[PDB]
């Protein structure tokens, strides 16, 4: 395979779909990444994430470079054979999770050579830009000020990352677009990453607490402002429905801790909506989580046991929760990418919702 | 298959090796059974508990019948579907777990009556009499006492099983030798407990404090007072060593907390003995857990990478170690009944104590 090929195979609107072909592996788009904070994507092992159907995962830098270390974990090989998955590894730059800030980067230290460096020793095949993420609501002059300051990084994220050849030949470079909810700044913000020139681009500052409408607004005026003919990135978005309207507005990536974090706390996703499974009303429950999930958990256990160790505190509660629901994630990228190439994503966004709610 | 049936196939000295035939399977012996506290072998799944080569797993009634409650799991199908697991399950009385005590039973209500009835209810295929466990350790009078106490609890136990025949005609029973470390009392318990008869013969009262000297000299006199063409059962015994030399003492059958709940803890076992990977010396090392363990855990992953796991409180760290100690313990018994088979089990016993310590 090369080192980054997007192909987009069939379009709908603004929805795409393809493949990202990377040395490790294949990327079926539109993508769902499972999150991986410390080197495993909670309660799941790496085959059981591939048996779901994900096909690359995210890596977790901040945790990564505190516990158990960049360095140590190049010294063991990188992430990759560390943890058992062999397939694309995207990691976040440091420039959300993490102090003092400064023009060169923050210390709690961070810059964006070093926040390269870090992906590299990991071993990361999607790097991501090291940027500053805008709190949310932000003024228009901090927010112009945070877009700048992200756009300055993101050049010499560039530039770090093409300077160490080993990386550059093997790995994908992505740039975030900063700009709060403000056009004028999301305009700015992609121009000079064009300018710069990226394999795929984000839509950052999203996912801070503003609301779906909110988040939908921005996304309709943001993403066209993104190269056409490279992959558009929404970090750390979301909810089924929020990953169904994203996909109507142009994005073609997503990873969000909903389905393992809300998982190992009762919530299981159906196409019914999502439900608390510690409901005293799933007790004596003998259906599946969900009704046509064709996961390994609904085709063998019941609510009412799942209901029982989620009560218990069981980690195979855990274990089982979060397998449905990202089971439950892989299938609904699945059903998004096969409407698209049909031509019927739409009637299928408007059946999802319908029924969801 | 039958509803019960126990082979000898081979023996060396006071070891056997052999199986029992049952309706829902048969158990290779000496066997050893993982405990699931609450309806689960903590951290595995029941797919991953028989890979690692588990014939039965060991039911928690005390748990159950307080959660999820047992004519709940009668309502919902039985302990088998409810978990998962289609093989044989051997459930303790609640004799241990468990206040007032009356010849009537012990209410916290559980009497010989209702332990048989719960049994039932959560379709256990090995049933054992409801006892009384002597503390550790007792006066001559205290275990007198106690023991009596039992083995009039194991007449009432006897006929309750017998007076329900699904159950008579579908399970197993098995009575439990109580006497604390005293030979005579040891010797009327066994004579008690033949006279009324039982499918299987437990040593109970050891593992409650006495140190493998004292056990190991009371199963001297004990073990061959059983009926020697029954199974010998030896309850929440326990660590490699002492499986080893119960069984150079005729011990058929064998339960364990200790795989599940110390690989929790990060205790990991090892033919050159337990190892605690939270041990900062295993931060970077490469190797298996165990250099010739055929396990899933040995084959895939690091002592570095569970090391970190485990130290960071994943949920991962607590599955792949509970896998391992699983695999390793099914391994010795393997090992235990192949050496039988060929008539070399007490070289095994001391090559195998040669290297552990
Ligand atoms: C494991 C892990 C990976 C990534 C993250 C934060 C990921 C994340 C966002 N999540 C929600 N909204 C987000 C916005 C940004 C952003 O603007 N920049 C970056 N670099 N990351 C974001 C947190 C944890
Ligand atoms: C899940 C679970 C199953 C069984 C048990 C207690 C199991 C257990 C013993 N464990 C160590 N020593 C033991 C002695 C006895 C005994 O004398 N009688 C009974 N009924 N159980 C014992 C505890 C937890
Ligand atoms: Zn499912
Ligand atoms: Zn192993």
């Amino acid at each position: 395979r090369p080192r980054f090929s997007f192909s987009i195979a069939a379009r709908e609107g603004k929805a795409r779909t393809g493949t990202i072909e990377m040395k490790r592996g294949v990327i079926r788009t539109p993508a769902f990444m499972p999150v991986g904070t410390a080197a495993t994507v909670k309660a799941l092992k790496p085959e059981t994430v591939r048996a779901t159907g994900a096909d690359i995962i995210l890596g977790n830098t901040y945790h990564l470079m505190l516990r158990p270390g960049a360095e140590r974990i190049a010294k063991l090989g990188g992430l990759h054979s560390f943890m058992g998955w062999d397939r694309p590894i995207l990691t976040d730059s440091g420039g959300y999770q993490v102090t003092k800030q400064s023009e060169e980067g923050v210390t709690f230290m961070l810059s964006p050579e070093r926040s390269i460096e870090i992906q590299h020793l990991l071993g990361s095949d999607i790097v991501m830009a090291f940027d500053e993420c805008t709190p949310y609501p932000a003024t228009p002059s901090r927010a112009a000020s945070s877009m700048e300051r992200s756009m300055r990084w993101a050049k010499r994220s560039r530039d770090a990352f093409d300077s160490r050849k080993e990386q550059a030949e093997n790995a994908a470079l992505f740039g975030i677009q900063q700009g709060s909810v403000f056009e004028n700044l999301r305009q700015q913000s992609a121009d000079a990453l064009a300018e710069i020139g990226f394999d795929g681009y984000a839509v950052g500052g999203l996912a801070v607490g503003e609301g779906q409408d909110e988040m939908f607004r921005v996304l309709d005026f943001s993403v066209p402002m993104l190269p056409d003919d490279k992959p558009h990135y929404l970090m750390g978005v979301g909810k089924p429905d929020d990953i169904v309207g994203a996909v109507e507005r142009g994005i073609d990536m997503f990873d969000c801790v909903l389905p393992t974090r809300s998982g190992r706390n009762g919530q299981a996703f159906t196409w019914d909506g999502p439900i608390n499974i510690r409901n005293a009303r799933f007790s004596e429950d003998l259906k599946p989580l969900d009704s046509e999930c064709h996961c390994a958990v609904c085709q063998k256990w019941s609510r009412a046991y799942i209901h029982h160790l989620i009560r218990a505190g069981e980690i195979l509660g855990a274990m089982l929760m979060t397998e449905h629901n990202i089971a439950f994630y892989q299938q609904l990228m699945q059903k998004i990418r096969d409407s698209i190439s049909e031509g019927r994503f739409s009637q299928f966004a408007q059946d999802f919702r319908a029924r969801y709610f």
